[PDB]
């Protein structure tokens, strides 16, 4: 029922009302379950991110619960940090951190990215994703409007909407959520899957970087959905343009074996990832001056 849900949800937000101490509320979104705005703090000046969630509106009401039971004030250097968690009337108001530089989304669709810059944002998505799965959660809809960068090029992971917790005993999973043209080859077939289907979003999300748009994104959701399901991993229009580097190590993240792809955290070692260039690499990639 509608009321034991908000009853549910009302035992681990923070109470009483934010509209108290935000306004200036400017619209940036409407991503993953909810619409995305910016407030500024009358208190200090400062300024944050709201994810608005209308409970009425939403195909599973089950998922507003995991970003506010497992991103529950969990730090980290690469991942949005969420300050505060409200109800307000019939929407659950998540409050974070401002990322001031946009989605990556942005970047792929108007500019290519030199290797030096695509090991960047490998080097922190995948910084964050093992600490993640070490903690057993698994993003389960790693995309480009999942990465956010800030202003001097730090990059960060977000949209948690999908994502879900293992841990020890049952270690498992058999939901189809995500993204369509970025989801793994065992997702379309339910099977049981741990954290490496981000792993393999991620390749698909290297791709991104190198195309600007994932396998089959021409076709219809349906008609490319299904349309990975027997096929081997795909590869890039532009395949000519990227060093052996980085097709080794992409080798080594669209395996159809989900036990032969990669782990996170024996990734962190690949040589590829030795061309990372500073965060400053990506700044001049924003659309300050492009
Ligand atoms: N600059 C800035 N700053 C903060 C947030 C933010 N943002 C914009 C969103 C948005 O609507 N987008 C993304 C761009 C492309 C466009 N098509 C659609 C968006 C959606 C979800 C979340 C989330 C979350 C958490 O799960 C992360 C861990 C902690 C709990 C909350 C954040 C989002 N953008």
């Amino acid at each position: 029922s509608h009321e034991q849900f908000r009853a549910a949800l009302q035992l681990v937000v923070d109470p009483g009302d934010p509209r108290s101490y935000l306004d200036n509320f400017i619209k940036i979104g409407e991503g993953s379950t909810g619409i995305v705005c910016i407030a500024t703090v009358r208190s200090s000046g400062k300024l944050v991110a709201v994810k608005k969630m209308d409970l009425r509106k939403q195909q599973r009401r089950e998922l507003l619960f995991n970003e506010v039971v497992i991103m529950r004030d969990y730090q980290h250097e690469n991942v949005v940090e969420m300050y505060n968690s409200y109800l307000v009337g019939d929407e659950l108001w998540v409050v974070m951190e401002f990322l001031e530089g946009g989605a990556l989304t942005d970047i792929v669709t108007h500019t290519r990215m030199n290797e030096e810059q695509i090991a960047a944002v490998c080097l922190a998505v995948l910084q964050a994703l093992s600490v993640l799965h070490a903690q057993g959660v698994i993003h389960r809809d790693i995309k480009s409007d999942s990465i956010l960068l800030t202003h001097d090029g730090r990059v960060k992971l977000s949209d948690f909407g999908f994502c879900a917790q293992v841990s020890k005993e049952v270690p498992r999973r058999k939901s189809l959520v995500g993204t369509p043209y970025w989801m793994a080859p065992e997702l379309i077939s339910r099977l049981p899957y741990g954290p490496e289907v981000d792993i393999w979003s991620l390749g698909i999300m290297v791709i991104e970087m190198v195309d600007g748009e994932p396998p089959y994104f021409n076709e219809p959701p349906l008609k490319a959905m299904k349309m990975i399901r027997d096929n081997l991993p795909p590869r890039l229009k532009n395949l000519h343009k990227v060093s052996p580097s980085l097709k080794g190590f992409l080798d080594r993240l669209l395996v159809r074996d989900p036990a032969q792809r990669a782990t996170a955290a024996e990734l962190l070692k690949h040589p590829f990832l030795a061309k990372a260039g500073p965060p400053a690499s990506i700044v001049p990639l924003m659309r300050q001056n492009r």
